[PDB]
């Protein structure tokens, strides 16, 4: 990883490794353009469940304000979306891809958002436990590392 | 849920890295002491951090002979390789190498490099003191990916 010197083989080994390390159904990650417009760019998926770009994801074109909290450092951890109090249209964007178990974490280095590093559980709810958190979002965080590399690269 | 309050990767000071690469090296192997030995502009290592369990003892409390020049081993680990002894005393280590341990009681020895592209940072060091001890490929694999998140930190501050 910390060799990597290409942002898609960035996000397919972030993709790949994070779904290895969690043995969950999908790991995606939604990468920041400069105007923190954001968009699925790569995607680990187990065999069988939907995959995002067979999809048509409704995504208002601006930067909503949940990217200033991930910005901030903000996890979300859930353990089955429709216990979560999600919205109707959040709900919505998930159901095409059956998650039940929603995990993100800030991809990010001194306030600078490259993306977010998702994980699913489709087949059930999960309840993600503190050391996968720490050990996910240790994985975004040296995908960031790697990431701003290439710009003073 | 949060991101951890200070992160390695956030980190913006030399010396931070280096303790924060031993507290948390430490942690993860649960082991007796982790050391950084870290290089300087003329590939001369020194122990700039420590992180070591109660009642053994601490390198900066010892005298360490250790040759004034880069030795030749140096070259292997700049290249990738990682020793992983599950006993010093019985594996055919020189004398003056296993010299330098037995002030520090190492039993096992577990070694990485902090590399990045041919820039060898330093060594990230695990002993364990109160017995032999076999290291398992798990446990190799997340040392060795600790050292790589310490080098592109290290090599992040040139940049920066
Ligand atoms: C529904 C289209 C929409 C309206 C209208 C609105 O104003 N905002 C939403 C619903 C909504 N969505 C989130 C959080 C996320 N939205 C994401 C967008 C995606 N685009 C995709 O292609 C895709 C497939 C993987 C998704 C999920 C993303 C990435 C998020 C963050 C990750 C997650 O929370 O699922 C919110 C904020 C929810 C909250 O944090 O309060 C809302 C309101
Ligand atoms: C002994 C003074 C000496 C002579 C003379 C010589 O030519 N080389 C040695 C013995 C030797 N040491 C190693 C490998 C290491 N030596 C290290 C130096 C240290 N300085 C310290 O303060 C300290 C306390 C932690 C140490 C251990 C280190 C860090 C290493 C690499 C890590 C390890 O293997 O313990 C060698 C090379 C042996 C080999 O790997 O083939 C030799 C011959």
């Amino acid at each position: 990883l910390s060799e990597l010197r290409d942002r898609q083989a960035i996000f397919e080994t972030l993709v790949a490794k994070g779904r290895e390390l969690l043995a969950c159904d999908r790991v995606i990650v939604y990468a920041f353009d400069d105007n923190y417009v954001g968009t699925v760019v790569a995607e680990s998926v187990a065999e069988g469940w939907p995959q995002a770009r067979d999809q048509v994801i409704e995504d208002p074109c601006f930067r909503e304000h949940w990217v200033e909290a991930y910005r901030q450092g903000r996890i979300q951890a859930t353990t089955d979306i429709f216990k979560a109090g999600l919205t109707e249209c959040h709900l919505n964007q998930l159901r095409p891809l059956k998650v039940r178990a929603n995990l993100v974490v800030p991809m990010v280095i001194d306030d600078q958002l490259f993306g977010l590093l998702i994980a699913h559980q489709c087949s059930e709810p999960r309840q993600w436990q503190e050391i996968e958190i720490d050990q996910f979002s240790e994985l975004a965080s040296t995908g960031s590392l790697v990431l701003e590399r290439l710009h003073f690269l």
